[PDB]
């Protein structure tokens, strides 16, 4: 159970502002 699992994989979110 780590809350990083689900957070690491960020980098969709970048792209999500341009």
């Amino acid at each position: 159970k780590w809350k990083l699992f689900k957070k690491i994989p960020k980098f969709l979110h970048s792209a999500k502002k341009f």
